[PDB]
C-alpha cells in the first residue's frame, strides 16, 4: 500500500488517494537505520518547464523518512511528524526514476534525523534531503 | 496561463493540468518583483495518510512561487531560474480548508535570488515556513 | 554581562571568557517577541581573508535566539538549546559592525522559532539566520 | 600556514593566531579534494555561558574546514570560494575534550560545492552535523 509500514487497522487516507499515492511513491527497504523507496517520473512529478518539481524530492524525503521512524516508534505509543525538512538541489531530472535512500543519523528521545539521498537511474546524486523528524506522544 | 503562472514564453514542456502544481491544484494570486502570493485548496491529493497536508505538499508550493516569482522577472532578461535549496520548517498540521503562501524577496544577487515564504491556514496562522534559494544562471535554451 | 538576561546566580562560564565575550557581543534590546544584539568586527570575529567568519554570523544568531528564549521560559522551569541554525551569507562584511536582530515566529510547547537579520554599518543585509530553539524541563 | 589551512597565497590579510580560527584553536589535520579533517581542544573560549560548546563553534569550524578544502582546489585555478549556506543541527552538547570535524565533499559543480560535516566529541559520538553550500566564483582579486 505504497508499502508504508503497516501499524494501524485504519488509515484516514487510502494511499492511491493521498499525495504520495497519487505521485506513485513506493517503498523498497525498512528498517530502523536505513529505507529506501522510489517513484517513476511522469507529468505529475514534473513542473512546466519539464523538471522533476523541487517540491517531489522534498515529498519524497519527507514520507519515507517519517514513515521509516513511524515503523519503529508507532508501536511504543508515540507519534512522528517531519519538523524540519532541508532540500538541496544539484541536479535535475527530466524523465526515468528518482531513487531516494535515507540513512538514519540521530535517533534522540524526541528528534531523529535522516540523511536523504535522491539518484537519477544513472545513480548520479541529484538532490539531498536532511529531514528532521519530532517524536511525541501519541494524542488519544 | 493555467495556475496563473507567469506568461514568459510561448509554449511550455508541460501543460499547467498535467503537472504536480496543476494536479494538486496551485494558484498564484499576487505576483510583483519582490513579493508574490498563491494558494491552494486542500483535498486528499494534497495530504498524507494519516489526514494531515504533506510535508511535500508545503515545500512544493513555496519552491513554485518563489521560483516562478524570480522567473518572471529573470526570463526576459535570457536567464533561468532553478530552486537550489528549500528549508521548510513545520509548526503546526493543516488538516482541511486552504494553504495560503507569501513569498517575500530578501536577497537578489546576480547568481542567487533568496526568498522566505509564510505558509497560513484559514485562520491566518503561521503553519509553515521556507526559506527558498533560487539560482539563476544565463539561458543555455 | 554581554547584558544577556539574568536568570540564575551562577553561570558556569563568565562572559569575558565564553566565545561570545572573547569576540564582543552585546545584547541591547530583549523582548519575548523580539530582541536585538551586536558586535565590532575585528580581526578575531575574521578569517584569514579578512572577512567576518561565517562562524561570527551564526554564533550570534544562536546566542541571540537561545538567550531571548531563556528569557521567558528559564523562570518556568525550562531550559533551552539551539537544536538547528541555518544561515545563508548574502554580502560580506569587511568593517565595521555587525547588527542583528531576532523575530520570534513561531512558540511551541517544544520548540520555539527566530529568524534573525543580520546587517552590515550600511544597513544592507548581510546574512539572514533560522534558528531552531529546543524547550525542554530543566534536569536537576 | 597558521592551524595547517591550505597554503595557497604568499600572503593573507590576518594571520591564523588573530583570526576567530586562531583564537578558538582550529587546526586542520587530513585534506583532500573529497574529504578534509579539523579539530580543535574545547576550553572556555569555545563555550557559551551554560558551560557547553557554543553552536557558532561548531558552525565556524565545519565552515572554515568547508571553504578551505574548497580554496584548496579552486585557488590555483583562479577562483575565490565562500560560504553561501550553513545548516547545523545540534544532536547532543559537548561539554569538553575536543570537537573533531569531518568534511565530506557530496556534489562539486561549477558554481557550488557541497559538504557534509560530521562533528564528533572524544567518544566518537556525533554530536552535531553540518550541511555546507560553498560558492565558487572567478577571483575579481
Ligand atoms: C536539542 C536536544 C535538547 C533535543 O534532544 P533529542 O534530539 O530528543 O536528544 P535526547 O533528548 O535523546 O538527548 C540527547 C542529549 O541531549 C541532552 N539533553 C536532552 N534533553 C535534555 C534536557 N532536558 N536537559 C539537559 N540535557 C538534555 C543530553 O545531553 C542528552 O543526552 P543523554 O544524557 O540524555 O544521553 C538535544 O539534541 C541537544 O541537547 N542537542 C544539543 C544542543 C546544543 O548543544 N546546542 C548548542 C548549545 S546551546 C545554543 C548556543 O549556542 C548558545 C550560545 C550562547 C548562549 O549564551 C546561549 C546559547
Ligand atoms: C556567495 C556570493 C558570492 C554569491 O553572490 P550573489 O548572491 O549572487 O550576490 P552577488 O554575486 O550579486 O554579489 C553580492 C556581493 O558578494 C560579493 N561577491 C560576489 N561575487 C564576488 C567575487 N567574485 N569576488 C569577490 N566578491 C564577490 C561582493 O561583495 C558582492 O557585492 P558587490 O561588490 O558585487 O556589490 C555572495 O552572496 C557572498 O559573497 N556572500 C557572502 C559570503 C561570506 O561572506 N561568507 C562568510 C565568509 S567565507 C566562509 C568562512 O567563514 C571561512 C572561514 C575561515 C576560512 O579560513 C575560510 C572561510
Ligand atoms: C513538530 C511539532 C509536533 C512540534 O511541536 P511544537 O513546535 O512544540 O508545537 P506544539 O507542540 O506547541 O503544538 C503545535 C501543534 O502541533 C500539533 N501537535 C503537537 N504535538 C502533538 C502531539 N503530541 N500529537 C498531535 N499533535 C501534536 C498540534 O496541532 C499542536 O497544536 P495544539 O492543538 O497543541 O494547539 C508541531 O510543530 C507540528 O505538529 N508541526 C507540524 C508537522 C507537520 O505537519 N508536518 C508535515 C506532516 S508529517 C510529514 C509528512 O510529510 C509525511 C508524508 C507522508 C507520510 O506517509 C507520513 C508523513
Ligand atoms: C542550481 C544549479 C543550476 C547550480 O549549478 P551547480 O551546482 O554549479 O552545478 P553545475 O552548474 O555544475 O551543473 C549541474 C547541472 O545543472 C544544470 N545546469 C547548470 N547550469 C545550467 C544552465 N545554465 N541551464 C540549464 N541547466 C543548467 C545542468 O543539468 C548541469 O549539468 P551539465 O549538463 O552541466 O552536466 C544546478 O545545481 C541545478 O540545476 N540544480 C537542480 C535545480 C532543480 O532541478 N531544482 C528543481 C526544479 S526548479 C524549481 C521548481 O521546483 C519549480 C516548480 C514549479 C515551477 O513552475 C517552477 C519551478
Amino acid at each position: 500500500g505504497g508499502n508504508l509500514p503497516d501499524v494501524a487497522s485504519h488509515y484516514p487516507v487510502a494511499y492511491e488517494q493521498t499525495l504520495d499515492g497519487t505521485v506513485g511513491f513506493v517503498i523498497d527497504e525498512m528498517t530502523p537505520e536505513r529505507a529506501t523507496a522510489s517513484v517513476e517520473v511522469t507529468d505529475t512529478l514534473r513542473q512546466r518547464w519539464g523538471l522533476v518539481h523541487g517540491g517531489a524530492y522534498c515529498a519524497l524525503a519527507d514520507m519515507l523518512a517519517t514513515e521509516a521512524t513511524v515503523a519503529v516508534v508507532h508501536e511504543k505509543g508515540m507519534m512522528a511528524v517531519g519538523q524540519s525538512n532541508h532540500t538541496s538541489f544539484f541536479r535535475p531530472v527530466k524523465e526515468g526514476h528518482v531513487r531516494a535512500e535515507a540513512v538514519r543519523i540521530h535517533a534522540g528521545s524526541t528528534t531523529w534525523f535522516w540523511d536523504v539521498s535522491l539518484r537519477d537511474d544513472a545513480g548520479r546524486l541529484c538532490a539531498v534531503s536532511s529531514m528532521s523528524i519530532a517524536v511525541r506522544p501519541r494524542r488519544d
